[PDB]
């Protein structure tokens, strides 16, 4: 009802109907409505007729340019301030600190940024009323999850930025389908606004609207919202991705049962026929996707990709722990991918794939550094910064986080049962970073308990995805340090608890480095695909091979017990070096993190665990 006409929106709709939506889609589509004063409003249907007006549109208004060499895919061009997620403006907001970070004992959290329901109050009417107005807004019907697996979950998000709708149809399964699917259900709120009502006051970069000095990205878990403001750029502005399929769903996970983890699934079949699924949590910009496509080397061996970035797993009936991968595309790093180090990505990015901030080569190609393939006579290159660009300057031709964005049905090897609603069954668990020094190629954990505690010790020099500078090494626990839903002591515990469930078969746990360095700077263990060799030595342990030696860190394998034919040169003694100095500083440091970092909600299987490794260092 009403006393004029100010809360009907229904004359703004210019597709879909504000009447078809389930009663409390439409109150948060409505209520927005009203405070965003957006001037039209297009309900999204994921359809291919829709998808190209977007474009069409977006073209219109210069904000993408066509890539004439390859078959529909489309160039983006970010004002220089928004290109990366940005780490200090994401908070979580809970009634009590405690349920979002461990107290520390000392220092500031690492582990999280907690805002006050009422200072997040404050933050949000400075920033939203009216902040659409002059655009239209986009509502996203959205599944993460194939559309009917058990642990899907539906989501709606509002935006008046149409890269985010092009972006979100590939990267999640969206449109009308979804809200039948949804009916009268639950579903997480996702409001986004870029922040730039019209008429513009400044005008805008790359044709690039964002506020950065107002960027803010808040996450309301027990509202089930998600409220992001100022940025349009990838881990900010999709907010399935790391806003709801990591942060919201951590939490939900803790509550129902289950894991949501910044890890890579893959499936790996061996010569003998048999295929084992393994995940992998790396940080950011530490290997994942190269992973996860990987080519192996080895002759008789196949990996296939079932996702390359997020997780959701629970234990079923059988105690197998199951995965999907709730997403529905790739949002990779572009630099540094090549025929070399990526092939199969290389296959699946020329067509119907979105490019961000990567360069333009003249006759309507993509570069970037490290792609590894010469151009014509006469082919010339436009920057990310819309500049011409000789390798003569010193600045790259590309972002260092610029991405493409591929619809994962397109990828050569894509997993069978990627879109499988039971999940894989998980029989390996990795974790890793960037450790330039004292950390072997790859060893493996004791128990599930030191498993978790490896987990836990995680650290990696710092990357250029999120706002980080220097050669500094920093903690990174579980590759989620960004992406915490909730409490990190309580997300201990919760690991922790996998062990006493009934029929659990625990995964194998391993840690990898691939980044260890010489004294000369340079890397000893070739990578990509020659990882498929570490792989087969953790296929053969998880089938029970005895092919390892016990260290002070955890198992190692035997000499000769890794493939290393056709490498020639490798450096075994200092790929696998254990040095007592090293190690000895590495548990002081995790021990004052540990410490410091989760105080009293640090599980005592965890701190156990921390003991027993000063133990058996200080015995050598
Ligand atoms: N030296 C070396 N570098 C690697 C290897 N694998 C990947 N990289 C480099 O790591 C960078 C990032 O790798 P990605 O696979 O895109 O990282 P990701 O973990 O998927 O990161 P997000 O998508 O941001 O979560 C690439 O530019 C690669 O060059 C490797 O095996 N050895
Ligand atoms: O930062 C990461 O781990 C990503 O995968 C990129 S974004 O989705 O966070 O932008
Ligand atoms: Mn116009
Ligand atoms: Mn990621
Ligand atoms: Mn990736």
């Amino acid at each position: 009802p009403q006393l004029h006409n100010g809360l009907d929106f229904s004359a703004k709709v210019i597709q879909g109907s504000l009447d078809s939506l389930p009663q409390e889609v439409r109150k948060f589509v409505e209520g927005n409505a009203q405070l965003c004063q957006p001037e039209y409003i297009h309900i999204c249907d994921g359809s291919e007729e829709e998808y190209g007006r977007l474009l069409a549109h977006m073209q219109e208004e210069g904000v993408i340019r066509k890539l004439k060499k390859y078959d529909n895919c489309w160039l983006a061009l970010t004002d220089p301030r928004d290109v990366a997620r940005i780490e200090s403006k994401t908070v979580i907001i809970t009634q009590e600190q405690r349920d979002t970070v461990p107290i520390p004992k000392s220092g500031q959290s690492q582990l999280g940024r907690w805002m006050s329901e009422e200072d997040f109050e404050k933050a949000f009417n400075a920033r939203f009323p009216g902040c659409m107005k002059g655009r239209t807004m986009y509502v996203i019907p959205f599944s993460m999850g194939p559309l009917g697996s058990p642990l899907a979950k539906i989501g709606i998000e509002l935006t008046d930025s149409p890269y985010v709708v092009a972006s979100m149809r590939i990267m999640t399964r969206m449109g009308t389908s979804v809200l039948e699917a949804l009916g009268d259900g639950e579903f997480i709120k996702c409001l986004h606004s870029v922040g730039c009502p019209l008429p513009l006051k400044k005008p805008l970069v790359n044709n690039w609207a964002c506020n950065p000095e107002l960027t803010l990205i808040a996450h309301l878990p027990d509202r089930r919202e998600i409220i992001s403001f100022g940025s349009g750029y990838g881990g900010n502005s999709l907010l399935g991705k790391k806003c709801f399929a990591l942060r919201i769903a951590s939490r939900l996970a803790k509550e129902e049962g289950w894991l949501a983890e910044h890890m890579l699934i893959l499936g790996i079949t061996n010569p003998e026929g048999k295929k084992k699924y393994l995940a992998a949590a790396f940080p950011s910009a530490c290997g994942k996707t190269n992973l996860a496509m990987m080519n192996p080397t080895l002759p008789g061996w196949k990996v296939e990709c079932v996702g390359d970035d997020i997780a959701w797993m629970k234990f079923d009936a059988q105690g197998n722990l199951r995965a999907i991968n709730p997403e529905n595309g790739f949002f990779g790093v572009a630099p540094g991918t090549s025929v070399k180090t990526n092939p199969n990505a290389i296959k699946t990015i020329q067509k119907n794939t979105i490019f961000t901030n990567v360069a333009e080569t003249s006759d309507g190609g993509v570069y970037w550094e490290g792609i590894d393939e010469p151009l014509a006579p006469g082919v010339t290159i436009t920057s990310w910064k819309n500049k011409e660009w000789r390798p003569q300057d010193e600045e790259p031709c590309a972002h260092p986080n610029s991405r493409f964005c591929t619809p994962a049905s397109q990828c050569p090897i894509i997993d069978p049962a990627w879109e499988s609603p039971e999940g894989v069954p998980i029989e390996g668990i990795i974790f890793g970073g960037r450790r330039p020094a004292g950390v072997p190629l790859v060893y493996e954990a004791l128990s599930w308990q030191h498993g978790v505690f490896v987990g836990a010790a995680m650290r990696s020099e710092a990357t250029a995805a999120a706002e980080h500078k220097g050669k500094v090494i920093m903690h990174d626990p579980f590759a989620m340090r960004p992406f915490f839903g909730y409490n990190f002591g309580k997300y201990l515990a919760h690991w922790l608890s996998m062990a006493h469930r009934p029929a659990a078969k625990l995964p194998k746990i391993f840690h990898v480095n691939w980044f260890r360095k010489d004294k000369n700077g340079k890397f000893l263990w070739p990578g990509f695909g020659e990882n498929s060799r570490v792989l087969e030595w953790m296929f053969g342990r998880i089938e029970g091979e005895d092919s390892a030696k016990l260290t002070p860190i955890g198992y190692v394998p035997k000499e000769d017990a890794l493939n290393l034919k056709g490498l020639g040169d490798v450096n075994v003694e200092e790929l696998f070096g254990i040095s007592k100095e090293f190690w000895e500083k590495e548990v002081e440091e995790i021990d004052k993190y540990l410490e410091d970092q989760v105080n009293a909600d640090l599980p005592y299987e965890i701190e156990r665990e921390l003991r027993a490794l000063k133990q058996r260092i200080s015995q050598m």
